[PDB]
């Protein structure tokens, strides 16, 4: 979860 947010942003 914690990756998915950086990659989106
Ligand atoms: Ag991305
Ligand atoms: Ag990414
Ligand atoms: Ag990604």
């Amino acid at each position: 979860l914690a990756a998915s947010l950086a990659c989106a942003l």
